[PDB]
């Protein structure tokens, strides 16, 4: 699809068999998800946003469907205003920014 | 142009007579610029992101040139770690996400 930006670019994602809403964010290096249970081990990470840094749990090789496109990659879990799909998975689904 | 997202989508902007680097951010409602002076009236605002909120100065009817395309709209100025072009100006230059 072609998504215009007059409204927030929110899509449906599926992770751990659950449907959730997430924001497509070309400004984010990483994919940040609200508190939930994921399988496997996690590693520590600090990420920066406009209001300062947060500590997150980094899970690698997680299966996630984004707007109907399959991705398998790193997701970080932490305090976030919204679920955010960042460039690490936007590249997996072939997304580009065009103008 | 067509911008892949393997790297951060940074472009040159012109604002207030100055050339700067800025991040094209489909996840940001607003355009947030690091501290600088702009002409005209402003009012205080709080904007929230990852990390929490920051206090900014809101200037309306500011013109920006973004990768050579002119746009006008509201710009907020404050202690952001990076200059961000948000949806309010991305729409004006016809930017879309495609996959
Ligand atoms: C995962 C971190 C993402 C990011 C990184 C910024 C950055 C980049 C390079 C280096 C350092 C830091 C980019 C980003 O879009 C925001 C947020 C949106 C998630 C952001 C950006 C700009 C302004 C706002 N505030 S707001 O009032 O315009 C706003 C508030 C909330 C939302 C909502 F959709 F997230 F809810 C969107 N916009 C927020 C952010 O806080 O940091
Ligand atoms: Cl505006
Ligand atoms: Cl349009
Ligand atoms: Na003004």
């Amino acid at each position: 699809p072609q998504i215009t930006l007059w409204k927030r670019p929110l899509v449906t994602i599926k992770i751990g068999g659950q449907l959730k809403e997430a924001l497509l964010d070309t400004g984010a290096d990483d994919t940040v998800i609200e508190e939930m249970s994921l399988p496997g081990r996690w590693k520590p990470k600090m990420i920066g946003g406009i209001g300062g840094f947060i500590k997150v749990r980094q899970y690698d090789q997680i299966i996630i469907e984004i707007a109907g496109h399959k991705a398998i990659g790193t997701v970080v879990v932490g305090p976030t205003p919204v679920n955010i799909i960042g460039r690490n998975l936007l590249t997996q689904i072939g997304a580009t920014l065009n103008f």
